């Protein structure tokens, strides 16, 4: 049809709101995730105003191809949403109630610095492009911004779903455009990692540390190298989760520290054997008895320092 | 067209029913699964009533674009169903028989606490949204709620397919909506796990337990550590099935207990060697002869307790 | 348009036939497989009869939207076929020749009891639903049921493609429906398994069996346990083929028997060492010399019995 | 519209030609590969002939829905091509120039007998189906059969792209049909296999062969069995490339020969130890010194014979 | 409609420009990557010129089906772009402003010679095909060629986005066509490789090099062979990144050099043992003390030479 006449030469205000129904398929590698929710638009148009007393009907329904509908689009989506118009009602005063259901794929960056214990914010952007005849600005209606109680996501705890009412009215392509932001804060469940990744790793490391209570060179070599192979296999198991990041994560630092500890243990075993062969048993005994105590204290101190750096 | 006139000002009742034809692709990671079935709608409209004596035809078929059809949609689907209209017949009294075939992807939560022996319920939700002019409520017709005898699913035993007749008439978006629930209970087949996952694991553990019948330190170390590596490889084999859950499963608990047992066995071997070197052979012999009997009794007791906790 | 008038009040007969062009993508996990073939329909309609002498044309072509076409659908398909109408010709007497090309995905159960040497039958179901005005029954025309000589499938030998002429005229949804069955028998090529899976497994088992010709405990332990690890790795290699079945397959039974043999070998080695340490060398020598002969005879007998049970 | 009148009662000739733009995604497992190219059709129709002197225009463009276009389809494609009409021009004499762009997925068999050094021919089939009124035959225009210089395929060297001008005018479904064949010969690049698969395998085999220069039984057992495990792991690495074939390939034969060599080496080590224990050292020394020379000569001879059989 | 009349018989000039919004899914194996951006077309047509003084409107919007739009297509795309027309405005003088949003998949070759430290250029080609009536040439408008500040790509640092203004006006299919080139230079982030791939590899190699400080043959054999197995496992870990290339990469050369070093170390250990057994201990001691120093110097020199060759 056409934009409404400027009765007061004012920018047009539309009220929005998204009622989440379900979210799923949070792909961490591609940083994409899908939604399925509602969309309520409530603008005002005086050209559609009628008299309810004469007509005798409280609200009379028009056709989507019979009226004008402002274009509402998402920024960070691979393809356009699948719009399923559900209801349209026109109030006698002029306000038009609109509703629709859609599903789309959304792109949002993710931070994996504190991989086991991290909280992510998922952003959904709503943008309307002003036409030359009339200016249209966005708004947020708090009575429709919510989520369904059946919204479930595997491995995450949904905490809140709020929208920032302040729009960023920038200018792109010589046109003024508004933008709304919807934030969905989530938190990862870290229960299934303590008995799956952390504790077996510590058990293997402690098993490898038993070589300081022995004097047989072959047994020590077997212990240390076979535990190193087991460490590599467990890293193979763990590697199916971590994406590629340009910074240093917690898990990568821990794994590198474990590799360093294995190298130092091999060096110590070789030094002990070499001193024992060269007819200096007392020095080797002192070195191994001091290594026994020095290894785990240093391991605990390094873990404490890494935790104090990454988490504060 | 339009909703029928309120002849008695009563809510409109439609009778439903789904005849399953085939189900497949039960993805446990994403908790999605596809269907392909029928859909029977039988409502009443007096505006389409005709005289069969004058016309001479028992039932005369209309066109889907010539009548009104109430909108029936699913809640937990990624995309809209692929409707394939099959037949429409109008009875002289006013009842309209409708039929269609569809396929869709359904989301439903799954519980993996008792992973090898679990029963899941798959929910399909049917919702109709009332218009302002007329109120429409749902109903269940037991004569059409069934499944085809050729319905097959890999690894599961379909037990029943029933629909709860009671609808949850809540109010969403200032509109009254009804909801129907269809439940499909299934059970997992656990035959192919006893000789594939459980028994080889026990065999490897028993092989590792033979180190208590020997006194050679190198042989014991080789046995225990190589069996640990084999355990890690078998866990690699098993890991291609279990999803990520926020609670403790049966398999995870068993694997953690196995890791603990390996650690304790290594500790015992080291203690025996250290006592033997320090010129105390009798104490080492007593310790190993008591460990021989203590290990499997404790293993069986822990398994019994875990079974008694997870399954009752 | 409308069904033809009942000139004799007889059920309508249509002649079918599928000319396979290519089949591919036989997914064993999901038990789906795709086709691409023709479809010939030859029914009779007296309303389209014309005079060829007056018109002067042997056959005159109509439009698919100008005539009536009975609906032909598949039962076990995920989505509807992609119909590509190719030709339509109307004979003067009344017979109508119809032709089209399509591609679809078909679901059919598979039996994996004799996994290396198995023959499968792939079923394609054709169903027509009778209207209330006229009854339509199916038929098979043997002159069009065939396959193209270029039909190739990876790993399978296509043997035949026949259709059962007898239809199952059951009653579903208070309507009489007919059904046709097309069977495509195939056989798996088992050449690439003898030198890939079977023989290396036997070689590793025979290598592990050499521990009965030695008296060094450490060497025996190394041999047996390292061969067990190699067995687990080879099972990792093989596992990328077998689906999940509710019954006992041939390969699973063989693998379980191999695990049992490894366990018994470990037990025998431990017993020999324990008897040797306890100052009873003659008994240990007798036990090992009897085990040398007892192991392979028992292995061959068990293999023979499993083959006699699974294959007859 | 309709086929042109038989001015001379001659079969209609259309000139074809495909100008390749890009090819990609050569899936060896499914034997499918995608294209994107042009398609030039140049037939003759006297009904569209006009006078250029009177009109004053050299060529006047019609509409695709305003003229008749013969149907051109591919045989070995999963789905129909995505036709994008680009240009249509009608010459005054009657010849019609047609052009379009398309992309499709093509199925073609592949031969993997000489897997590292093989040349494959990719076939694209063009078929036109004659109507009852007029007969249409195909032809090849050499001025348009070519490939773009930017055509790139990962791992293959495109050599030629030619079309066989001779059509196979067979009869299918009681209709005469013509067929054209386009062949694209390619060759695999085998540089990245010599330092990736072949040489490390030889290095591991040579490492395992060092056991003939030693007399320690435990060291020999460790060497041979650990090298066997490394061989299995490297086969795991290599297995991600070879499809399933019903015949014997080069790589499979080489791997089987390697397994046989490992088995024979284990047998030789066991025999040497048994003879050494039984107080016959000279015989064991002679056997090992003869094995030292016999192993690599036999390996080289077997490799030469396999190469002479598979490649000539 | 039709091309504009040749007011001066000049080639038609259109001004282009792409404003990137987001890029993602850079598949290195298939060398494909997706985009989502804008597209501004600004051509001149005198037939749409109007009088703004008489009409009283600054710019009046037409319909996409009411005007002519030159066809703009991409060369290296699998499928056609999803055009979403956003705005069209006609200036009184005759210039027409056009805008649209699209998403597409683009193919571009990649160079993996310097895999960890490489810079790639991604090409997007724009082509317009001249009609016989009028000639259309392309142009670049620098005021619209840019990227959004939120453009993010995983693992890469976007540096610039420029378009070469010079078009390649070649002749294809007897028609003159222009082409524009858009280049997006990126660089890989190599932080997450130093502590993930390089350093553990060096640690394992250094661990294996400790065998020159020992005289026990069994311990040396265990060390070297087990470290070789760990090397193969780590290569398994690394192999999930490198595609297949017809030339020699940096990583492949390094891995081959590591394999060569392992082989030489095994040879040295065997030689030392053989000389020790044959009653020549001084020569073996000299050989091992010289190998101790010769191995790492040679390793460093080879690494320096490879770096000097691949990177200059
Ligand atoms: C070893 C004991 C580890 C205790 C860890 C406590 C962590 C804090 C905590 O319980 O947080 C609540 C959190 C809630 O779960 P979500 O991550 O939201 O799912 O609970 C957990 O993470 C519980 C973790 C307990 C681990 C159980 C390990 C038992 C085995 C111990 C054997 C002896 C060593
Ligand atoms: C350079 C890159 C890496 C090169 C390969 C490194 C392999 C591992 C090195 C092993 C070192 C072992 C040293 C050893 O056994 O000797 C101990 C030696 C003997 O002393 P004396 O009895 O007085 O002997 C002299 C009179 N006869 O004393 C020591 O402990 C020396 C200090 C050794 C520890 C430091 C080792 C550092 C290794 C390099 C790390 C690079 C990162
Ligand atoms: C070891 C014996 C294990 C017996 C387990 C019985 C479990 C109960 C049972 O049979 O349930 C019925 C159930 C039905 O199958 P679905 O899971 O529905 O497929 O049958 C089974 O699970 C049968 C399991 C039998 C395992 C056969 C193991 C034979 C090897 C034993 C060798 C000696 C140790
Ligand atoms: C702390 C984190 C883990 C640190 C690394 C742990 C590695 C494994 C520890 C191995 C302990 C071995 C103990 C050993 O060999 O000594 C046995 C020792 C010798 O006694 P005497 O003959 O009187 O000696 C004193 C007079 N000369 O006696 C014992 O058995 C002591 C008890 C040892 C068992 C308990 C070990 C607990 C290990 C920590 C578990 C953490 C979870
Ligand atoms: C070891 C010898 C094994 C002989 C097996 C014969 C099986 C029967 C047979 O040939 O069937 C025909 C069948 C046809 O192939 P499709 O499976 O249809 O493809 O041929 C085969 O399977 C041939 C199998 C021969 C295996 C060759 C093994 C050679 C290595 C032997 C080395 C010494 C041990
Ligand atoms: C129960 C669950 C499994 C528990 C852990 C099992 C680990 C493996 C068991 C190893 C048994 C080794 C037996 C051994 O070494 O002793 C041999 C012993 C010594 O006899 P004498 O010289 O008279 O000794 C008594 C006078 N001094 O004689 C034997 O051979 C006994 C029979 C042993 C074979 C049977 C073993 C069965 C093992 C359980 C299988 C469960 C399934
Ligand atoms: C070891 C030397 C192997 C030489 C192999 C020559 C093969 C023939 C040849 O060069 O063909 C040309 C061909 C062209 O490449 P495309 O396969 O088309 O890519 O080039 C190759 O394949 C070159 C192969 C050379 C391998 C380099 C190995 C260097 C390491 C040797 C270390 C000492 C052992
Ligand atoms: C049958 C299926 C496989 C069964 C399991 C096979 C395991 C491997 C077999 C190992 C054989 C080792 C033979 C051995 O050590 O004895 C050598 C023995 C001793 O001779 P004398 O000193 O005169 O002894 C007699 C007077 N005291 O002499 C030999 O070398 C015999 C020949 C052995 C080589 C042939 C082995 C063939 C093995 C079967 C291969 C099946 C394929
Ligand atoms: C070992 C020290 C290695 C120092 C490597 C410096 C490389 C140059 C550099 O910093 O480049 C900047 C670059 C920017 O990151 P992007 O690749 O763009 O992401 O930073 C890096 O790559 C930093 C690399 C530092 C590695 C840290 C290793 C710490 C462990 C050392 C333990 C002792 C051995
Ligand atoms: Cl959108
Ligand atoms: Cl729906
Ligand atoms: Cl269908
Ligand atoms: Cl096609
Ligand atoms: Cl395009």
């Amino acid at each position: 049809v056409s934009p409404p006449p400027p009765i007061a030469d004012e920018p047009l205000t539309v009220n929005t709101g998204i009622y989440l129904i379900e979210c799923y398929s949070l792909d961490d590698k591609a940083e994409t995730f899908k939604v399925n929710a509602f969309l309520s638009l409530s603008w005002k148009d005086r050209r559609l105003a009628f008299d309810p007393v004469r007509s005798g009907v409280r609200v009379k329904t028009y056709e989507p191809e019979a009226i004008w509908i402002p274009e509402i689009r998402f920024v960070n989506v691979e393809n356009a949403r699948d719009a399923d118009v559900v209801d349209i009602s026109v109030s006698p005063d002029g306000t038009v109630q609109y509703l629709e259901r859609f599903s789309a794929r959304v792109l949002s960056p993710l931070d994996f610095r504190r991989y086991p214990f991290d909280s992510q914010t998922l952003h959904i952007y709503l943008i309307v492009r002003s036409v030359d005849t009339r200016n249209i600005v966005l708004a947020v209606d708090l009575e429709k911004v919510g989520k369904n109680d059946d919204v479930f996501l595997t491995g995450w705890d949904i905490e809140s779903f709020t929208a920032v009412v302040k729009p960023a009215n920038f200018a792109l392509e010589d046109r003024l455009e508004s933008k709304l932001d919807y934030q969905l804060r989530i938190s990862r469940q870290y229960f299934s990692y303590i008995p799956n990744i952390i504790l077996p790793m510590l058990f293997i490391l402690f098993i490898s540390w038993t070589a300081f209570w022995s004097t047989s060179y072959e047994a020590n070599v077997t212990l240390v190298v076979s535990t190193l192979i087991a460490h590599i296999a467990f890293n193979i198991l763990v590697e199916t989760n971590l994406p590629k990041t340009p910074y240093m994560t917690y898990t990568g630092a821990i794994i590198f520290m474990i590799y360093l500890f294995y190298f130092v243990a091999v060096i110590e075993v070789t030094v002990q054997h070499y001193l024992k062969v060269e007819s200096q048993p007392a020095r080797a005994a002192s070195i191994t008895r001091a290594s026994r105590i020095a290894f785990p204290v240093v391991f605990l101190l390094a873990n404490i320092i890494l935790a104090f750096l990454f988490f504060g």
